[PDB]
């Protein structure tokens, strides 16, 4: 029951990578200490196989059976449609990774005769064989951070033919299933506002709160055959088209169950008998995998009146508190029961007694005034690693703009206000680019956003108030200046400086670009125009933003 088997073939890189900060004209005005920021890189793929490589135990009683048993339950009231080739070839991605056969992203895009030619024989294939293992690639990925060395993640997928193939069975069923299975408790139906007033209402509905995030050391490697098998079950109690029951059995024997590891020079890498990080099911699966083994696991630890909120890997569980030694008690067993589930602890789960100190999905809550005075809350996050990304986005184009995703989603924070905003907004206008879609990832789904959008946007996801934040707490303040300190940004009297130049450049383009000086950069100016609602938000194509994860799952919306 090993998590991985290894030839000793090598992991490796596709083109050249960079590890280091790359250095422009533009660096220092974002950051000094370069050598603070790192990519992690295929050379320490090796220390990333060894901590995913493991034996696997579990043992399953009553309580998880129970909350299968409920989950399948609801899971049969779901009803779910197979996707056309075509629909599923426009929900690729521009820059996925291209087939093995012949064929690219653009040429699946395209819907050209050669990619949808082979799609339908590996359809077909699927349809007719249940049995033989899927080739798949593994690669480490190339992602940016602060120091304080992380080993690079590892990335499994496979071909492109077989992943608009896993769109076309199964792409509805985890866009619709979730929802319906776990209801509140599933954490991607929400946008950051309706995550903050889940988790607000949710604190204020118990006596003597408590709350927990609980995190799973490396989740993707727990997930065992039987986690899989038991995924496909919950599956199979949709109403299918018979075709589709067919070919999700397959892709769960064929490819989400196990198989070889290929590299990018062709060589056999192991063997894969755990979660697949790049399959349409990863989200979906994680998510449903992550709620049954916790729910159970709070039955076991006799938590009280227990509200879970869980997304992919990612757990919090608000509930009654028992006392502060009960508590510690508490948690102990619930530890214990996702342990036996094969979900160990990476740092064990502490008892917390204030909801702004409780990190999930890498955000806390906080607390902001708005425009009345009246004390609002709002989802934030430690800026360090949007701020990391952003330095390298300074100086390197990349596929995915981390930068535009983050002020998008922590639009009413002081960070991105005063530092996203201003810096990336200066940029664009010095190249006349503000006009330029940009690629950016929203829940693992990718978008194509005008930058001059933005206004809009926010009205539509945060409303008007992301414009007119201000008091933010102290506790909030202080992790900003010093984040800017270890990092060598600016301080926050240099950014308020440099906004107003901004939104000035912006007014004086007029159109999108000077609503954006006017609605972005109000913060800025002691003189505040009145910002009204604006009619093209209310017109904003706005469905599947907050719908479903898609992480790993090659969706492009
Ligand atoms: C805590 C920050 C410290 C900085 C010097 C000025 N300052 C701001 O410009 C500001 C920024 C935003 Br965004 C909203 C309200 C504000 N008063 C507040
Ligand atoms: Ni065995
Ligand atoms: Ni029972």
């Amino acid at each position: 029951h090993m998590s991985y088997t290894w030839t000793g073939a090598l992991i490796t890189p596709c083109a050249a990578e960079e590890s280091k900060l790359p250095i422009n004209a533009l660096s220092n005005s974002l950051l000094r200490h370069h050598n603070m920021v790192y990519a992690t890189t295929s050379r320490s793929a090796g220390l990333r196989q060894k901590k995913v490589t493991f034996d696997r135990l579990q043992v399953l009683d009553d309580h998880y059976r129970d909350v299968l048993k409920e989950m399948k339950a609801k899971a049969s009231t779901v009803k779910a449609k197979l996707l056309s080739v075509e629909e599923a070839c426009k929900l690729t991605p521009p820059h996925s990774a291209k087939s093995k056969f012949g064929y690219g992203a653009k040429d699946v895009r395209n819907l050209s005769s050669k990619a949808v030619n082979h799609i339908h024989s590996v359809w077909k294939d699927l349809l007719e064989d249940t049995v033989t293992p899927i080739d798949t690639t593994i690669m480490a990925k190339n992602e940016v951070f602060c120091v304080q060395r992380k080993p690079a993640r590892l990335i499994v997928f496979p071909d492109l033919g077989v992943r608009v193939c896993e769109k076309m069975a199964l792409y509805d069923v985890v866009s619709t299933l979730p929802q319906v299975v776990m209801g509140s408790s599933y954490g991607f139906q929400y946008s950051p506002g309706q995550r903050v007033e889940f988790l607000v209402n949710t604190w204020k509905s118990k006596k003597n709160p408590m709350g927990f995030s609980y995190d799973t050391r490396c989740f993707d490697s727990t997930v065992t055959e039987n986690d899989i098998r038991v995924e496909e079950s919950i599956y199979q109690c949709c109403d299918l088209a018979p075709e589709a029951r067919q070919a999700i059995k397959s892709l769960t024997e064929r490819l989400y169950i196990g198989g070889p590891l290929t590299n990018s020079k062709g060589q056999n890498c192991g063997y894969r008998r755990c979660r697949a990080s790049g399959v349409l099911t990863t989200s979906c699966g994680n998510t449903l995998t992550c709620y049954l083994k916790a729910s159970a696991a709070c039955r076991a630890a006799k938590l009280q009146d227990c509200t879970m909120l869980v997304n992919g890997d990612d757990l919090v569980v608000i509930c009654e508190s028992a006392g502060t030694q009960e508590d510690a008690a508490s948690l102990r067993v619930f530890t214990e029961a996702m342990t036996r589930y094969s979900a160990p602890p990476g740092d064990p789960p502490q008892p917390e007694y204030d909801l702004e100190l409780i990190t999930s999905c890498s955000s806390n809550v906080s607390v902001a005034h708005d425009a009345s005075g009246k004390r609002v809350y709002y989802l934030t996050r430690d800026p360090t690693t949007p701020l990391a990304r952003a330095a390298w986005e300074t100086a390197r184009h990349t596929p995915v703009n981390s930068w535009l995703g983050n002020i998008i989603m922590y639009a009413p924070t002081l960070w991105a206000r005063m530092i996203l905003m201003t810096h990336f907004f200066s940029i664009l206008l010095a190249q006349e680019q503000l006009e330029k879609a940009l690629d950016c990832q929203i829940y693992g789904a990718c978008y194509s956003i005008e930058p001059l959008d933005l206004p809009q946007i926010i009205e539509r996801l945060h409303g008007l108030s992301a414009f007119s934040l201000h008091s933010y707490s102290p506790g909030e303040i202080n992790r900003v200046a010093s984040c800017l300190r270890k990092l060598g940004v600016p301080p926050l009297r240099v950014w308020r400086h440099r906004a107003r130049s901004v939104r000035a450049r912006l007014l004086s383009q007029g159109g999108r670009a000077a609503t954006c000086g006017k609605y972005l950069f109000n913060w800025a100016v002691k003189t505040k125009l009145k910002l009204t609602p604006i009619p093209a938000a209310s017109r904003l194509d706005l469905s599947g933003w907050f719908v479903a994860g898609y992480s790993g799952g090659d969706i492009y919306h």
